[PDB]
């Protein structure tokens, strides 16, 4: 009973967080095995951020300039290298708390948990989606850079995001763990266009299935639609076009509830065209797109 | 930049979760020092739940009937006792992962994080509020009983909730860690009235301050109100009456933003009387009441 925006338990990731300081800049690092990963802009001052030449800035730094700490543990840095927008600091000690992990590059529309950290200390955890425009709408203040996003499958942590910056619009941008930005962004203090975002249609449909499973059913109607007709409505309302691949991933939810995917599309079409009429679905007064079909199945079956 | 429904990092609590089995019933337990706490209904079968005599049911159980496990660790039970609706199983080994902790009974309207668990394994973490009617709207399935709610201050975990049951309405009920139910509930399979709930006014005001801090300002108006006038509106809309104690706790937010508490009350009055007009505040199309003033200050200042 009930359906919440749930994050993965963060313990496995808390055990990896360290503080990285270079010069006057302090941010968060991720310590896995004998490597600490952090945003490369840890080597910048404020005047450097307007147009940094990272290669030149990194040449002025030595291993001993990177101060890495995790409470009472000071780590000894024995190597440093830049990979895209991340620095990899080789340390002489493998993190005893390294969980089983992978580095993955997620697709837009996928969800993950963020462990917000400041000065290497975890402050909170929340679930969010990678927007179709490759930004995230997180909660990040100065010092949160280097905080990571992840998913967990059994005992394996798949790290997918490292936070780098806030755009002038207040949305967030960052990289995969190889330092490649999601989206067109660069790690520089210049105004940068995020570009047109859309609503993640397959996730809204998944959430409407979660709603029916939990008893919110008022939006079910006597109609059906086609992918073509639904996509005309999706276009008008800035929703992602629905494909057969999306219909296929909704298969388990359609099978469990007995509501055909195109019939749920007709409920979504009617909600887009008429609004909520002052009612709510799973405690929301808008159409929620931060739950994937996999998230809904996981939460509705009690997977650990 | 940004404001999210953030949970506390759950690692300290994940280290305390165990599975407790008695007979055919399995649920979650909390292992702190050399005691495991769990709902007393672990001793019931399904036929017992309609009207259990817990004292009699517990008399048929011995220490060796309580199977406690945490992965590869089987705990040896050397004592058992019932305290209100919880069982306390004394074990021969102190949990090496016991964090600094306290047991607290929270007030209605306060928030906390829940680590949803099944069979002793954490599945997810979310933040919620204790409703004014002493229920929570969580996400709990069969086997989640014994999952706990908590807050964290520095390195100290204050455990405030243990989940016991879902009401026929799909809302959740549970106890403090001394086994006293929040609200009028009893641990029996009987339909039980939750009673009239209200919206947590001070939390909505705190969240409107979080909104102004993060740039959502469209709801600010040229008006002011009084506590008396505001409370007539609060009454009409089933909001908790606002008191000077609530105004006092909003003081830091009023000081930071320069918006007097009664001026924010006039914005809230106008939103109650006119609705959102199809707009959003911090990504919500309704007035959010699951952030306390302390939560807003914590999140807006980046506290770890
Ligand atoms: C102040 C802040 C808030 C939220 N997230 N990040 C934050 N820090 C920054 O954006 C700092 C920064 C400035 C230019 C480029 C880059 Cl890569 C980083
Ligand atoms: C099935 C389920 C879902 C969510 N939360 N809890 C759940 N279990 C129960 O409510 C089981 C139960 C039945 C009667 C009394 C008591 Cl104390 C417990």
């Amino acid at each position: 009973s009930g359906f919440r925006k749930m994050a993965f338990p963060s313990g496995k990731v808390e055990g990896c967080m360290v503080q990285v300081t270079c010069g006057t800049t302090t941010l968060n690092g991720l310590w896995l095995d004998d490597v600490v990963y952090c945003p490369r802009h840890v080597i910048c001052t404020s005047e450097d951020m307007l147009n940094p030449n990272y290669e030149d800035l990194l040449i002025r730094k030595s291993n001993h300039n990177f101060l890495v700490q995790a409470g009472n543990v000071q780590l000894r840095v024995i190597g440093h290298s830049m990979q895209n927008c991340v620095l990899k600091l080789k340390v002489d000690t493998a993190n005893p708390k390294t969980p089983k992990y992978k580095f993955v590059r997620i697709q837009p529309g996928q969800t993950f948990s963020v462990l917000a950290c400041y000065n290497g200390s975890p402050s909170g955890v929340y679930q969010c989606a990678m927007r179709p425009n490759f930004t995230i709408k997180g909660s990040f203040l100065n010092g949160s850079c280097g905080s990571v996003g992840f998913n967990i499958d059994y005992d394996c942590v798949s790290f997918c995001y490292m936070h780098h910056m806030e755009l002038p619009t207040g949305v967030h941008a960052g990289t995969d763990l190889e330092g490649n930005f999601y989206g067109p962004f660069v790690d520089r203090q210049t105004a940068q266009a995020a570009g047109t975002d859309t609503t993640i249609t397959v996730n809204v449909l998944a959430w409407l299935y979660a709603a029916v499973i939990n008893g919110d059913r008022w939006f079910l109607n006597r109609f059906t639609t086609t992918l073509n007709d639904f996509n005309l409505v999706a276009m008008k309302y800035n929703y992602e076009p629905l494909t057969q691949d999306h219909v296929d991933i909704l298969g388990p939810l359609s099978a469990q509830t007995g509501i055909a995917v195109l019939d749920m599309c007709a409920s979504l079409k009617e909600l887009l065209q008429n609004g909520m009429n002052g009612r709510t679905i799973l405690g929301s007064a808008l159409l929620e797109d931060e739950f994937t079909p996999f998230d809904v199945v996981r939460q509705c079956s009690g997977v650990t």
